[PDB]
């Protein structure tokens, strides 16, 4: 189109719409270009993002941005634009520019385009005490209520007013006298702002409506006779250049510009980032409005907003912009700021399409006491920096040098969290899927854990080969010994072994492991998920009959069969697993006291209102029925409605807003 628009607008509402057309007032712009602000601050200055986004529209052909305009003066809040309107905008800006440029050759730049004359006068009826205010004006809201067209909305604005019914001028010396307040003008500025009434407020409630009734506004807007007096060789014949439009309603809609930009009767419809040609009919008469379908909504099309341009002023406000019209300070400047904004994108283009993937060791499995392998805010990872499409033997190739471990003697075994939950090591073969990009073996997955099972050194230096590995007839188990005396797990390392292995022939192992005599009475049992830790009923029997679903990265959990462990806490390893689940340590926050450290209970997932507040009372050292609890919400980190006493509900239920990567903390008071 030759034009270039705004990027899409993000409830910028019509701010897109009025900087098209502030752009293509080329009088303006030119004064806009000549502004000392290569001094300012690159982020908090308004003009300087006005001098920004005019370039862009100028030069660029791609959708220009307005995000650093926004920042500039506060209005970066995503609901703070129907609080104004463009009338208020258009004086935040010019009044701001026209601040700015007092000192410079472009000073009352704003004032010679905008502002107009206008006298308010009041005439007594009997005495004559007239009341000559005189103020000027840069925008002039007309009404739309009962009105058909500009030429009468103009008459309605200059109407004369009476003063009867109790409502009088207060003279003063002469007391309240009946008069008249009606509007003159004197003179009238080369660009006309004007914004029709359509958003009037609706009291009550609430609290504002729009008026879609047809108001129609002309291409020529001949305004001499309404002056006090007219001038001649200077008609006040206005030509139409921007018809702001808005399709919706007060709660919701879409702002586009249908604008005359060289004023020669070649429109163009400025959509966002789609500026494409339209027809006189298309930009005028379609947009006086009539239709009012609350159902249909958009569209129900109509203006509120108009620009016109003084005929005779025509030919000095849309005065040819030339590239030598914008001082080589500006340009050099924003030539920077791309180029370091253009380097920055590359930059985090390179963020994209990369993926870390985290290599732990078997060191970290020992000593771990919860379930599964390790404690996921405990572990220590080795993070790698990875190509996001590299082949795997790649990663593997720059894996042997970064951990001085030979590529033969090192086995990766991703980890794969299972259905039921449980982060278990799953397989991965080296030479099966060495072609394949590390962003579909991880499958999508960014970070991407990989436990790695490195040759124990001790043997190594002896003279010690990893063993291989049969995916069809292997299967790799891990284990773990407990003792109830100290309510401990200790972990035992991880075996391979044939998946038709018996589960007698891998006794003899797991005595070794743990420093016991061969033929000692052990229990097995499975750790499945939390809490859940099943059995193996019988020994002789193969390792695919014994554990449901076998898999790799299985974990054992045995124990020394003695009449012993009746006389402890935890006998066996499977009430181990129980209190780990269902103990947890609850914060209780006084909601009176302000930030209240709070103070650690441990309780049970399974206890009711009464079990827990017994609890909490007992800590407390008072009576359970002076303390009212209240139902929480972790991330609101509130506490909300309180909770009644007669809740059947337990613990559990009231802490499924609390993540288990959060501490859990309810809230209380006394009564």
């Amino acid at each position: 189109t030759g034009y270039v628009g705004l990027k899409n607008q993000g409830a910028t509402c019509y701010m897109n719409s009025l900087l098209q057309t502030l752009f293509f007032t080329n009088q303006l712009r030119k004064a806009v270009y000549m502004m000392p602000t290569e001094g300012d601050d690159s982020s908090k200055s308004v003009p300087l993002a006005l001098q920004r986004v005019f370039y862009e529209l100028q030069h660029s052909d791609k959708p220009v941005g307005t995000k650093k305009l926004t920042k500039s003066f506060g209005w970066e809040t995503l609901d703070s634009f129907m609080q104004h309107d463009v009338q208020e905008l258009c004086r935040v800006l010019l009044d701001n520019v026209e601040n700015k440029m007092k000192g410079t050759c472009v000073e009352g730049t704003i004032p010679k385009l905008f502002r107009g004359k206008m006298v308010s006068y009041i005439q007594c009826k009997e005495v004559d005490y007239r009341s000559d205010r005189r103020e000027d004006y840069y925008d002039i809201q007309l009404s739309i209520k009962g009105k058909k067209n500009i030429f009468e909305s103009f008459v309605d604005y200059v109407a004369v007013e009476q003063l009867d019914g109790d409502n009088k001028y207060d003279a003063g010396e002469h007391g309240l006298q009946e008069a008249e307040k009606g509007v003159k003008f004197l003179t009238l500025p080369p660009v006309l702002h004007l914004q029709l009434m359509r958003f009037m407020y609706d009291p009550q409630t609430d609290q504002n409506i729009k008026i879609n009734d047809r108001f129609e506004f002309p291409e020529q807007l001949p305004l001499d006779e309404f002056l006090q007096k007219t001038d001649p060789k200077d008609p006040a014949n206005y030509i139409l250049h921007a018809v702001l439009v808005h399709s919706g309603d007060n709660h919701g809609g879409h702002y586009v510009v249908y604008l005359n930009p060289k004023g020669d009767g070649k429109w163009c419809k400025f959509d966002d980032d789609v500026v494409s040609r339209c027809t006189k009919e298309e930009a005028i008469e379609h947009n006086y409005g009539g239709h009012d379908d609350d159902l249909s909504v958009r569209h129900c099309t109509n203006a509120y907003m108009l620009v016109y341009i003084r005929e005779s002023k025509l030919s000095e406000v849309l005065q040819a912009v030339t590239d030598h019209d914008i001082p080589q300070q500006l340009v050099e400047r924003l030539q920077e700021e791309k180029r370091i904004e253009a380097q920055k994108r590359k930059e985090r283009q390179e963020a994209h399409l990369y993926m870390q993937v985290q290599i732990v060791a078997e060191d970290q499995f020992c000593g771990h006491q919860g379930n599964d392998m390790y404690d996921e805010e405990k572990v220590k990872y080795t993070v790698f920096k990875v190509l996001k499409n590299s082949s795997l033997a790649e990663f593997v190739q720059s894996l042997s040098q970064t951990m001085g471990f030979p590529q033969d003697q090192i086995r990766l075994w991703p980890m794969q969290a299972r259905s039921n939950g449980t982060k278990r090591p799953a397989m991965l073969d080296n030479e099966a899927d060495g072609n394949k990009t590390m962003i579909e073996l991880s499958d999508n997955e960014n970070p991407w854990t990989i436990f790695l099972e490195t040759v124990d050194p001790e043997l190594a230096a002896s003279g010690a080969t990893l063993p291989k590995f049969d995916k069809d007839h292997d299967v790799m188990l891990f284990l773990k010994m407990y003792d109830p005396k100290t309510r401990s797990l200790n972990y035992c390392g991880h075996i391979y072994t044939p998946i038709s292995c018996k589960i007698r022939d891998l006794l003899p192992v797991m005595c070794d492991r743990a420093g016991f005599i061969q033929d000692t009475s052990l229990i097995l049992y499975e750790e499945v998920k939390p809490n859940l830790t099943e059995r193996i009923q019988d020994y002789d029997v193969s390792l695919d009959k014994a554990l449901d679903e076998l898999m790799d990265g299985d974990i054992i959990v045995f124990q020394k069969d003695d009449p012993e462990n009746d006389n402890s806490e935890l006998p066996t390893a499977k009430e181990y697993f129980r209190d780990l689940y269902h103990r947890v340590d609850v914060i209780f926050c006084d909601k009176t006291i302000p930030n209240d450290p709070g103070f650690v209970v441990t309780l049970s997932n399974r206890m009711n209102y009464f079990q827990v507040a017994k609890t909490v009372a007992q800590r407390l050292n008072t009576d359970p029925m002076l303390l009212q609890f209240f139902k929480s919400q972790g991330y609101r980190d509130g506490p909300g409605n309180p909770l009644r006493h007669n809740y059947e509900g337990t613990l559990r239920d009231l802490l499924q807003f609390f993540k288990p990567r959060q501490p859990k903390k309810l809230y209380y008071q006394q009564l």
